[PDB]
């Protein structure tokens, strides 16, 4: 009857706002499983759910740790309807800093949550979709998945990885009737200094500050409401033939095109260096 | 005096051929540390070294496991010259199959060797390069880093990740005088069926066969000599101002451009589906 949606990473941000947008939809078309790594963070989702007056039974929370394939399987068994019509792979971690200041565990964690975590969800959920010959997968992407950003080396690695993962899968899934799309987000309004200085050189440290200053100004001028981003997920959801990629904004497309039409990377690296520094 | 080169993944392929090309250079400009995960595989490198008559002391082998930051640090201490002029990040794993048939450990291993392994090398070696204000980093890339290939979902994820990692770093390293370049390789002439069938559906299994058939024909028609690929690394090495990206072939550039100029991904996914299936 209803469209069953399971969303990862609902404790804040896009995931939180998408979950309550869908559950509160005036048409009541959606049953939403909002999943979270730590149940102690669920308060914010329930406060938003109340604000939007989600009908009882339109929204349920599950604990799901995308690092643990047992946790993934336990949450899938909790989908009482026995299918997922829309899977939204949104859990993700950022990681910001000079590459040599990043702990090895932090690097592996970002990769595990952002890439392997999405692999675990797709392994768990794609089979029943392929069998039914139907289902929609939406994956939260980033501008940092489409072009490299300084001091985001590992975050960008992880978001570029989701691009390759999803594009590869889409080439195969086409004749199966299962549609996968990336939702490419720019900024969204959702170590300490001594720590970082201890792990890098003064010149890199200064470039980091410059990057942070520029980033803050891009964010204050350009950040989108998660309400507006969530509606782009909805657009993808309802598209009779969805495309592989949706963009939540036109903002970064000129930078992207400059990347796109000089494959040597020389124009992009130059332009981004000037843009930031 | 000599240009000190440390290359990862020298047991076969590009890494093996690049190592002996450099060590055997008639000019004797290069001292090469060819590194390998398992020393039992070093025979092939030494057979090639003899064939090309590398002078004694032009080539040394080190054991290096890019999964282990202690192994990385132990090999760096073995660079008797106390600097690395050229770091070649080439170790890599493939992974081929229906996504749901891939073991979780195999997925994590590919990511660890191909992405985190390269992060470990850059963390270990970039600091002294930035300090000197000089050094060249060359990273073995792939066509699968630039466009998604069906049944290579995790391999492509890993090779897309190297793109984001390197591009992000290049934006920063520009004013430091340290130059990083990807060398984008097409095919290079360097589970059992019951296993895979047990882990997927018959229809995906059949698409896998089709992909393998097409792949084999692309390889037989298009595979390059690693001798020819190694010379593209040399070109990058010697370029007074290197670009971010070198391509070893023009072959896949029409497919890439079609990807590049439809950001929605719709033309690429369609064209690649038709190309393979
Ligand atoms: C990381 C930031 C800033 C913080 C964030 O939420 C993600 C966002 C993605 C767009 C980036 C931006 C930093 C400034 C950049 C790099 C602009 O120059 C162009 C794209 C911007
Ligand atoms: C994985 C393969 C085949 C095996 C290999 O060594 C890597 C190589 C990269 C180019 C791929 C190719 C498979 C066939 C493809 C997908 C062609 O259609 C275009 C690019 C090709």
């Amino acid at each position: 009857a209803r469209t069953v949606v399971l969303i990862t990473g609902c404790s804040s941000g896009i995931g939180l706002h998408l979950a309550v947008r869908l559950a509160s939809d005036p048409s009541q078309s959606f049953k939403v499983y909002a999943t979270l790594r730590d149940l102690k963070t669920q308060g914010r989702l329930w406060e938003a759910a109340r604000a939007l007056a989600c009908p009882p039974g339109s929204l349920e929370t599950l604990q799901l740790d995308v690092r643990d394939s047992k946790s993934v399987a336990a949450a899938r068994e909790r989908v009482t309807e026995g299918r997922v019509d829309v899977l939204v792979c949104n859990a993700g971690l950022g990681l910001l800093g000079p590459l040599e200041a990043l702990g090895e565990d932090a690097v592996a964690s970002v990769l595990d949550v952002n890439v392997v975590g999405t692999v675990r969800m797709l392994q768990a959920f794609l089979p029943d979709m392929k069998r039914r010959g139907s289902g929609r997968v939406l994956v939260t992407g980033s501008v940092g998945g489409l072009m490299g950003l300084p001091f985001n080396d590992v975050y960008c690695a992880s978001k570029f990885a989701l691009e390759g993962l999803c594009e590869s899968l889409a080439v195969l899934l086409l004749p199966f009737g299962v549609h996968l799309s990336l939702i490419e987000c720019g900024p969204v309004h959702t170590g300490s200094p001594e720590e970082v200085l201890d792990r890098t050189d003064i010149h890199t440290f200064h470039r980091f500050y410059q990057y942070l200053a520029h980033s803050k100004q891009v964010f204050r001028e350009a950040a989108q409401n998660p309400e507006e981003v969530a509606e782009v997920f909805l657009t993808a959801l309802r598209a009779p033939k969805p495309t592989l990629r949706y963009f939540t904004t036109e903002r970064f497309l000129p930078l992207l095109r400059m990347r796109l039409d000089d494959p040597s990377g020389s124009n992009y690296v130059t332009a981004m260096h000037r843009e930031v520094f």
